[PDB]
């Protein structure tokens, strides 16, 4: 290959200082955009939990931003994800993804705020094209650990999605990835 | 190969029902065995952190108890561990090996106990030949979620020393790892 770059809904690259929507192939009730939600069972003090809606026929999304090692957004690299919103004074914290500690009780590790940029952390995530129809996101947690004899010695998982609480909560998954789009704003 | 089976110290074959102490290889202050010690910043009511002493010439590690899948201690497959001591009622649930959160300040994470037996989660560990002399202690956390084309899909990681506190605590590392041997009782 060369690098890979990332496409809107439209076929323009994706632009490091713009904003999109995640949005789901799916129609119907099978869609559904990625937002910002308040976690049913979290003791932080801003909402923290990065779901998506039940169907499309409802809000849009909250809009995100990329943040790439440098400079520009391709396929399979490092980056950051980030709500990008006002926030009260209070909150200002808690836009940046992040991948949360094991769970018990769904056996796996859930999206949500409160991560931070450009650090060797539970903040990196990647795009890539899916198996079916569009991208999928990905998750490397712990790049900081070496994964024995992994590709590129890292940790990486497929995002998707578990159902806390009736409302659909991203999380890494095994199989059925969500297939996303990104749609600028 | 055939399954390798795991070897004392005096080449008999590990015992699922014999009690060892994990010793290390260096001699002097370069050595120290394993043991169950208090975590200088834990909440818990119990012991749970797994140490190792700063030299071999003071108290003898605290005796584990190793947990196949079954039925027998090999080389390269996933196993419980566990301190083999007596505890107080309420610390019962202390002494299984396990792997906690990601640890910002040390960007890995640490052993500590509380895990849980049979169960694809934080406990699980390997046990392998070294690559200098002996065998090393390996972590697969979150066996229950794929490692995407990694070596049978698992994320695997070196046991090792971070300094805490200015005592030894094993955890997760990417050199250096501790190269050990299982003395019986």
């Amino acid at each position: 290959p060369l690098p890979k770059p990332v496409l809107d809904t439209n076929g323009k690259e994706l632009n490091p200082d713009s904003s999109y929507r995640i949005i789901s192939i799916g129609r119907g009730a099978l869609g559904g955009d990625v937002y910002l939600g308040k976690s049913p069972n979290s003791d932080a003090p801003c909402p923290d939990g990065v779901f998506r809606y039940n169907s499309d026929v409802g809000p849009s999304g909250t809009p995100v931003r990329f943040i790439p090692l440098s400079t520009n957004i391709f396929e399979d690299q490092l980056l950051n994800i980030q709500f990008n919103i006002p926030t009260v004074k209070l909150c200002v914290s808690y836009t940046i993804w992040k991948v949360g500690n094991l769970n018990a009780y769904f056996r796996t590790m859930l999206l949500e705020t409160g991560g931070t940029i450009g650090q060797a952390d539970n903040s990196y995530f990647k795009i890539v094209k899916s198996s079916k129809i569009g991208y999928n996101l990905l998750s490397c947690p712990f790049t900081s650990i070496i994964c024995l004899r992994c590709p590129e010695d890292q940790f990486c998982a497929k995002v998707g999605v578990v159902i806390q609480n009736g409302k659909r909560r991203l999380a890494l998954v095994n199989k059925n990835p969500l297939d996303v789009l990104f749609q600028e704003v």
